[PDB]
């Protein structure tokens, strides 16, 4: 909302950038369309964003689609084993710690390839992540940490930083 007609605000996966689309003219532009309620869009995107940026920690389990990370090329633990481990992991969380920061915990234990980037998945929109993951990420506020989220890849804990 805030947008005239028939404009829509969208997210460019290729550019990691918000843009504006006219479906009648098939025109796309980065700049806001003439006619817009400026701050009705801003606190529409603030409260209902079209892009978010997240960190996550992935612990895979036996019934995961891809039970083979850089840590083990065959993963044997249960779902509750992975969960209580992730729970214990999250209990260390400390933004001021060099070894217990979310980034560090990701680097220490996360089975996702993003472990080497501090669990940084970068910006993403609604056509990209697993539905279970997305529905938790977009419900989070900036700076907020999620509870345990189950997906096909494994279990996650998510931090939204953007």
């Amino acid at each position: 909302t805030g947008l005239p007609t028939p404009w829509t605000v969208r997210y460019s996966k290729s550019k990691k950038r918000e843009y504006f689309f006219n479906p009648e003219t098939k025109h796309s532009q980065w700049e806001e369309p003439e006619g817009t309620n400026k701050d009705q869009l801003h606190k529409h995107l603030r409260d209902h964003p079209v892009r978010v940026r997240c960190l996550h920690i992935l612990i895979k389990h036996k019934d995961s689609r891809r039970p083979a990370s850089h840590r083990s090329e065959n993963i044997t633990i249960s779902k509750q084993d992975a969960t209580d481990e992730l729970k214990t992991l999250i209990t260390r969380l400390d933004d001021d710690s060099k070894t217990n920061s979310f980034e560090a915990l990701a680097k220490e234990r996360s089975d996702c390839s993003s472990y080497k980037r501090g669990g940084d998945l970068g910006w993403f929109g609604r056509g990209e992540m697993q539905p279970s993951f997305e529905d938790a990420a977009f419900q989070l506020k900036v700076g907020e940490v999620s509870d345990i989220v189950e997906s096909g890849s494994g279990v996650h804990v998510i931090k939204r930083v953007g």
